[PDB]
């Protein structure tokens, strides 16, 4: 259903793309979004779906807008509008200058030095999951690896019990791919209800877990408030539970369908980090945006104060003006251009954790289960939203072709 076109939006710029249910979804979600880059589609279009909003369709505009926080504010960064208005996670809902003191604190719980200290446990968990799967000759990848591997690591980092995963995962998914049972505001209220007593507990009796570190932290040398600590911890949980989880499934679906790409990584393992970057480009998965702070003419188009603009991080790397033959996965691609982890002052703080999780997965899986395929018959379905994903990924292999390490 289509919101009436506002007076200021030109009719020739209308392209009614629905970011939560794109027309071409059955072709694969990145393909469905890539319809925005077909030959006669402008660089900046308006969709009347999901309340009405702009979409930048090309890397050049996506990058420019993410650099210009004075015109394109993160105070309302999600479509639809009621989700963006309710969204108050820190640091994402803040612009410079005030955003930066909170980044610095977040970076202390998810930054490179923390990832270094988690390295052994990440390795161990990946190995244990894959060894337990190996003799079985099949798995449901999304439930059996893509979910438990990154999520258990996050719950370890945060000092949260694993049995809380089903509830937290349900709430996080309502924020990014809602099934309709909860609004964003209701899912956020429920995440905060979970965190409130845990934050108070850990301010009274600090531990060394991520929640204690945020809740007792300072920002530019003054103490964080309880409310700030909640709004930061909520975001960290969303990052831990609904990013890498989805990305792994796109990457493994691809590797299951492409024996020659797996053979490349089996024959030349040194290539894994490069392969991780090219998969992060091809199977990019996030699309959020910004709100106009004022009336502003951008690339010949009159934007009005309060308009929302979706700036899909997914699209920059898929743009043939950034990467030739963008739908082709080439592990030797010379200049891998992408904004998969975002761009500008909100560049992902979890990207070092994400890459370590991805590269360990590829190394440890291909080492033990070098040969596998999609279960015969399976019609793999994607789902689209703020973070896109894979509904189910049934894999099979012959245990005789596997290796214990
Ligand atoms: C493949 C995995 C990941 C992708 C593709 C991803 C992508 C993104 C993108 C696109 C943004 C910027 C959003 C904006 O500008 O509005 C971002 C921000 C952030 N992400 Fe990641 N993310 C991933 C993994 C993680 C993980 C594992 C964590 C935490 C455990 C995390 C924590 C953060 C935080 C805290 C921010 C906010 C930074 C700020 O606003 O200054 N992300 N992520
Ligand atoms: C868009 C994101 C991937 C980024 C980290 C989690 C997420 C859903 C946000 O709310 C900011
Ligand atoms: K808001």
């Amino acid at each position: 259903n289509l919101a009436p076109l506002p007076p200021h939006v030109p009719e020739h710029l209308v392209f009614d793309f629905d970011m939560y249910n794109p027309s071409n979804l059955s072709a694969g979600v990145q393909e469905a979004w890539a319809v925005l880059q077909e030959s006669n589609v402008p660089d900046l279009v308006w969709t009347r779906c999901n309340g009405g909003h702009w979409i930048a369709t090309r890397g050049q505009l996506i990058r420019e807008a993410y650099e210009d926080y004075r015109h394109f504010s993160s105070e309302c960064p999600f479509i639809p509008r009621e989700a963006g208005e309710a969204y108050d996670f820190i640091p994402t809902s803040m612009d410079p200058p005030e955003q930066r003191q909170f980044r610095a604190l977040a970076n202390q719980v998810v930054g490179m030095p923390v990832v270094d200290k988690l390295e052994n446990r990440i390795q161990e968990l990946a190995c244990s999951l894959i060894e337990s799967l190996r003799p079985q000759g099949q798995c449901n990848f999304t439930e059996d690896y893509a979910e438990p591997f990154p999520i258990r690591i996050f719950m370890l980092l945060a000092g949260l019990p694993e049995e809380d995963i089903p509830h937290l995962k349900y709430l996080t998914d309502q924020m990014t791919r809602p099934d309709g049972s909860m609004t964003f505001a209701e899912a956020k209220e429920a995440l905060y209800d979970y965190l409130i007593p845990i934050i108070e507990q850990r301010r009274q009796k600090p531990g060394t877990d991520a929640i204690s570190i945020v809740a007792n932290g300072q920002v530019n040398g003054r103490p964080i408030t309880s409310d700030e600590a909640k709004r930061m911890c909520g975001l960290l949980l969303v990052g831990g539970l609904d990013t890498v989880v989805n990305f792994l499934s796109f990457s493994m679906e691809f590797l299951a369908k492409s024996p020659e790409h797996r053979q490349e990584l089996i024959e030349r393992p040194e290539r894994i980090p490069a392969a991780c970057e090219e998969l992060l480009r091809r199977f990019s998965l996030v699309a959020d945006g910004r709100i106009l702070t004022s009336d502003y003419e951008f690339h010949g188009v009159q934007l009005k104060k309060g308009d929302q603009i979706l700036l899909p991080q997914m699209l920059s790397g898929l743009d043939e003006r950034e990467n030739a033959c963008p739908m082709h996965v080439d592990f030797s691609r010379q200049k891998v251009s992408h904004t998969t982890f975002g761009h500008g002052s909100h560049l992902c703080l979890g990207q070092h954790l994400a890459r370590r999780e991805i590269i360990v997965t590829l190394k440890e899986w291909l080492t033990r289960i070098p040969d596998f395929s999609i279960a015969p018959g399976a019609q793999i379905q994607h789902k689209s939203g703020i973070v896109s994903g894979v509904q189910a990924l049934p894999l099979v292999w012959d245990p005789a072709t596997t290796k214990a390490v």
